[PDB]
């Protein structure tokens, strides 16, 4: 059981020995394209690159390397695209993989300025009147509605191929109050915010997989997968038992380096996996009181 492992690290102190037992277990695999000269000003981080036989590819002729890359959890069948927050010079490149890749959300959980620096391009329009055009990838972006709660914000995006004139509906999911090497406020409101994204139908086989991102796309980013893909596996037997959390976090970093940043947000993805189970074993009615727990106004 989870619970009786938590209780067990918790009692022991030692979840950062926990952690950094993933750390020395977790895959090594090539990053050589991330790492090619012409690519340097298109990686935020140095020691963040997506893996070769992962990484997502764009369908463009000059260069296809954007950093990001394709978790795809063959047991859970879920996939997700984990990337960097987009650069300045990547905003038409992250839009052309949204496009490409027929993802439906846009999962962003840093905010653009974190500790007086600049984490984040502004890759999306925050004004209707004034939409976006990314000339090098020929797409137009639409601000087309928004919904404010205290701690997130959802917004309805337009995502026009400018090439064909195909349009489509962008939701895009903005957690605003998780810091960086940081944890959520509780387990209800970061589950709160998942179910959000759930019910939205963003997570969901028919369409492309969503996309997530923080500032380097590894450390919310990973929290938020992991509890995703733990209850649903969770969901496809009804046995929370079955469910190995550090053996799903290992096996998420085959695809994506350094997922979980720290070991209380390790602790912290523990917490709301087991509170999200809840949920998962019959009681729908905590869903409402995750809503009035994460007060979102």
């Amino acid at each position: 059981e989870m619970e009786k492992e938590f209780e067990q690290i918790d009692k022991s102190g030692s979840w950062a020995a926990i952690y950094q037992d993933i750390r020395h277990e977790a895959s090594d695999f090539p990053c050589r394209v991330a790492k090619l000269p012409k690519n340097k000003n298109r990686n935020r981080y140095r020691d963040v690159s997506p893996f070769d036989h992962s990484r997502i590819k764009l369908h463009q002729e000059d260069n296809d390397y954007i950093n990001a890359s394709l978790i795809k959890m063959e047991e859970a069948q879920r996939s997700y695209i984990l990337t960097q927050g987009p650069l300045p010079n990547t905003c038409g490149h992250f839009w052309e993989m949204v496009w490409e890749q027929k993802s439906r959300g846009v999962v962003m959980l840093n905010r653009v300025m974190e500790k007086g620096s600049l984490k984040c391009a502004q890759y999306w329009p925050q004004k209707e009147e004034k939409e976006m055009i990314f000339e090098d990838t020929n797409l137009k972006l639409t601000l087309i509605s928004e919904d404010i709660k205290s701690y997130y914000t959802v917004r309805q995006l337009e995502l026009e191929n400018l090439t064909t004139q195909e349009t489509r509906e962008i939701l895009h999911f903005h957690y605003t109050t998780w810091a960086d090497f940081g944890v959520p406020e509780s387990p209800a409101s970061f589950l709160n915010f998942l179910f959000k994204v759930r019910e939205s139908g963003s997570l969901s086989p028919e369409h492309g997989p969503v996309v997530v991102h923080c500032s380097a796309g590894i450390g919310r980013s990973g929290t938020f997968c992991l509890a995703d893909t733990c209850l649903l596996l969770m969901d496809k037997r009804k046995d929370p038992s079955s469910v190995d959390i550090k053996k799903v976090l290992l096996e998420m970093r085959k695809f994506r380096m350094g997922l979980i940043q720290t070991a209380d947000q390790l602790r912290f993805s523990y917490l709301a996996v087991i509170e999200g189970a809840k949920f998962i074993m019959g009681d729908s009615s905590v869903q409402d009181q995750w809503k009035e727990l994460s007060h979102e106004d």
